[PDB]
């Protein structure tokens, strides 16, 4: 049962896609329970929904100058240059999906501390996208931190263990 996330990370892992004409915050989203979704509505009202949706997606993406690195139907991989763009793509997104599909969306930064900073940064953003919630976005505590001008609001943060991570990480829930 890999969500499309799951599949775009796994990818991104061995691809190593040159980012260095976007240079790194990266993004990513999917449709909330999309595989019960798709057999709800069957597979020709799923390529109108992922044709639409997908138009939707690239078009607020391009605006708040992000780059889709690849995307698998309702998933997408997207790489910003500040995490600023990032969570107003995400804002933005979610409020025009809300104007009933939803969908997660988590966004990741990370600097190295020693070694592999690209498999690990995009890791990271994929699990925290896979923490979020339909209708939520979800931050790594960098991008949190890196943002602390507004107007953008944050929760109290949650503790939680991510899958192949050691350790604790704390993410933040966008506010309206």
């Amino acid at each position: 049962v890999r969500s499309s996330i799951e599949e775009l990370a796994d990818w991104a892992e061995v691809e190593r896609p040159d980012l260095a004409r976007v240079t790194v915050v990266i993004l990513f989203t999917d449709i909330e329970e999309s595989t019960a979704l798709n057999e709800r509505i069957g597979d020709r009202a799923w390529v109108k929904l992922i044709s639409s949706h997908d138009k939707l997606v690239s078009d607020l993406v391009r605006r708040q100058s992000g780059h889709v690195v690849k995307s698998q139907g309702d998933g997408f991989m997207v790489a910003f240059a500040r995490p600023e763009q990032a969570v107003r793509c995400g804002i933005e997104l979610q409020r025009a999906l809300r104007r009933e599909i939803r969908v997660r969306i988590g966004i990741h930064m990370g600097r190295s501390v020693r070694d592999d900073l690209f498999g690990r940064n995009v890791a990271m953003a994929a699990r925290v996208a896979a923490q979020a919630a339909g209708g939520e976005i979800l931050v790594s505590q960098p991008v949190r931190d890196a943002l602390s001008s507004d107007g953008i609001r944050f929760d109290d943060g949650r503790e939680v263990e991510l899958k192949g991570f050691s350790g604790t990480y704390r993410l933040f829930a966008v506010l309206a």
